[PDB]
């Protein structure tokens, strides 16, 4: 369709695995913070301003969907509007401008550069390749516009802080249009459309092979160095539930509004590329917070906490929303497609816990025979048995104890033909609702309550595959 | 031809820009060395080792001149061998060993990843791709064979500082080859290079290619943040100079020799284009391999790294001008071709680097800007009396007198610039040649034999350098 529906993985593989290749070196301590000052610079002042003059003085102006621009610069504005006015409704009196410049900036700009492009990459490159110039255009202008009133916010708090001499026009525009001017994200971009239009949109001979040596070398390093960023960052009860309602407030509402401001503003003859535009919305704002909200924050030096530990909640957030609402955007066959998700959420898991891994770490290794079993069925009762081990981890997180989980039911039922829940019958649902009965009597049994009792009450078996087949996943975190 | 000749420059201002940004970088104390430090372990624990990886377990193995490959290994051995045994012969008997395992090495091995695959990329993209395969094998199996033997003289120099014959001797020497990424990850990508089909899984492949095509420019920043404050007696200069023969003179000839005497191809065009290719093999600089070496080991160093800045510099005029002089034998226009290239770059250093010293800069920035001008089209010509001027003002009121040089009664007095308006300009160069007669004094002698050759296309090859790239003293002053 009009959706790269197998890269999803295979691109999200890419950027979730160099960023992890980070993580790990940067928890080994064999790449510090000193040393991955060099390799932030080097992303920053010369990779990331060379691709923005490389795509901006040859991205063309004439064949563009600008109605497709401005619904979403409206979508981030009014969730801006509406993140603002709330925080400024409720907050301490001598904090409110700080929350409302800070927090809906935080929801308003994500990493589209970084992680967004090869994702976008993955999924268009042969299908519709103009969405390239969208990506390329909407950030630089939604950091145009956006970011100065935050900017200008959080100068109205330092007038709070400070009295000043009311710098209407000295503080509080002097400064919040010329952050956004000084920053390489914008004055170069107006660099290169200047380039742009002095020549005939083409790159001189000479240089263009110095520009893409040092622009394409900076997707892997910008994501090794989101890596280097991302070790000992997440450290209150009211900032899970502020945090909560921000992560809540850019993956979860400005999806929405940007699908609805899409199919409501684009008239697009082709009912086809309308969906298309609605949904390419929708996968916009889900991209986790930009690193840059990050960056403005701890130079202020507001509260801080909250961007980080926000910032990287952020990316692992996105990671599986990316992945299940890019499926059921294209759902309405299906059934293979539900253990197909199951598969890939398996195998990488199967990774995961297996380097995580006494009754917790029985619950490892029963998972893995679950995850284990999902290959070995994939080529394919010898390969069905797996449900016994997944039995058994349905009470084994309730629960002499591994005897009693060894001693279960389900090889008794083992005992007594599309997928692997509908195989020799129905009579293994029924084994299930025991389970579930004994679930009733932890964060997976409510799974178990909704994806083993659905036949008897698409969607569901799609939130049915990530609940046991990629169960391994909390092993990661615990 | 056989050569993208036109596409040398571009990948040489590529090589070179990036390396210059990660050199200028450095000498901005921007990113000091903690700094570098951190793209050093990303651009080798991960970048590079990455890069083997996609690149041996899908090289090929069934199509290949394993021919050209021992050609080039036993040039590479006699030149170890040579250099090893002459330093034995002449040394300090405490210190014979440690330059019998360093000096040759150093003159063996070479940066063919980081600065020689986008120049080997550049000239074979579309020509013979089959060249990288080459390019990627000679390369691991020179760093499998000569390089042991150099850590053997190292222990036999450590022999010295301290019966290890199979215990150090070789129980180390070895072990250095064996734990290097550059050796031990070949053997693991040849291994799934057999247990696969030659495939590498879909699953990992964008994997692969993310952080694997993020290592050349990476590469080449990383050298320019390791070549600053790097450049520091007269016989460490000779020496010296003996090794860049060693590296970029001698080693070239052997290889040529040996590929012209080893392959029987039957396609003479194909043998002589490897023959040239073996050539270009050894003008690369040497490694930063060969400096990690020896700072490890912990000797003299202070050549290797001068070698290692040095060595670099002289292969881009080298690497250039051998381009075209194995392709030369039309070139008259090469020659002003050449001159192009050089004279818009060199005024671009030349401006940067801009009282009678700074007359020169000016002066030659005409001769330089003089060639775009001329490139693109008497008054395109008169660049020529700054360049006479610029032929005294070497040896040289004295602005006065270069301003009012005779040249301006000459442009008062059609092909190339030299030969365009008759021969009366060189009997005049031969008077700037006659003042020459009566650093920056070499450029005299280039004009000994430059501007009286006729009175006397290599000349016209070494006669378009000498003025429209005179600026390439500027930028070294």
């Amino acid at each position: 369709p009009s959706m790269s529906i197998t890269r999803l993985f295979p691109a999200l593989l890419e950027c979730f695995g160099i960023v992890l290749c980070g993580a790990i070196a940067g928890a080994a301590n064999v790449i510090t913070s000193t040393q991955a000052k060099g390799l932030g610079n080097f992303v920053s002042r010369f990779a990331l301003p060379a691709l923005l003059f490389k795509n901006m003085v040859v991205l063309n102006f004439s064949n563009v969907d600008w109605s497709f621009l401005y619904s979403i610069l409206i979508a981030k504005a009014s969730v801006f509007f509406i993140v603002c006015v709330l925080t400024l409704l409720v907050a301490s009196p001598d904090s409110r401008f700080s929350k409302a410049g800070l927090f809906p900036i935080f929801a308003t700009q994500s990493n589209d550069f970084a992680l967004g492009y090869p994702i976008v990459e993955a999924l268009y490159q042969t299908t519709y390749p103009e969405y390239l110039q969208y990506i390329y255009l909407v950030a630089p202008i939604s950091l145009m516009m956006l970011n100065p009133i935050g900017f200008i916010f959080c100068e109205i708090q330092k007038w709070k802080d400070t009295q000043n001499a009311s710098q209407n026009k000295i503080k509080i525009v002097g400064l919040g249009l010329l952050r956004v001017l000084q920053n390489p994200i914008v004055f170069m971009v107006f660099i290169g459309i200047a380039f742009n239009f002095i020549l005939d949109r083409k790159v001189p001979v000479y240089v263009e092979n110095f520009l893409d040596g040092l622009g394409n070398s900076f997707s892997g390093s910008a994501l090794f160095y989101l890596g280097l960023t991302m070790v000992g960052k997440i450290k209150k009860k009211s900032a899970f539930v502020v945090l909560i309602l921000l992560i809540t407030a850019k993956l979860l509402v400005l999806p929405l509004l940007c699908r609805e401001m899409v199919e409501l503003l684009d008239k697009g003859d082709s009912v086809v590329n309308h969906t298309s535009l609605s949904n390419y919305a929708f996968l916009y704002g889900v991209f986790p917070v930009a690193p840059g909200v990050a960056i403005f924050a701890t130079q202020f030096n507001m509260e801080v906490e909250i961007i980080t530990s926000g910032m990287v909640i952020s990316t692992f957030v996105s990671a599986p929303i990316m992945y299940v609402s890019a499926w059921l955007l294209t759902f309405p066959p299906l059934a293979y497609a539900i253990q197909n998700v199951s598969f890939d959420i398996s195998i990488v898991s199967l990774i995961s816990l297996i380097w995580s891994l006494m009754l917790t770490t029985n619950l490892l290794i029963a998972q893995s025979i679950v995850c284990a079993g999902m290959m070995i069925w994939n080529f394919v009762l010898v390969f069905v048995l797996l449900y016994s081990s997944l039995y058994s981890t349905y009470l084994w997180t309730g629960l002499i104890i591994i005897i009693s989980g060894w001693g279960i039911p389900a090889l008794l039922v083992g005992v007594l033909s599309i997928d692997s829940a509908f195989f020799y019958g129905k009579e293994q649902m029924i084994t299930t609702a025991v389970t579930l009965f004994c679930s009733i009597l932890i964060i997976g049994l409510f799974a178990n309550l909704s994806s083993c009792l659905w036949w008897l009450f698409v969607e569901l078996q799609f939130f049915c595959a990530v609940f046991n087949f990629g169960q391994g996943f909390i092993s990661f975190g615990i």
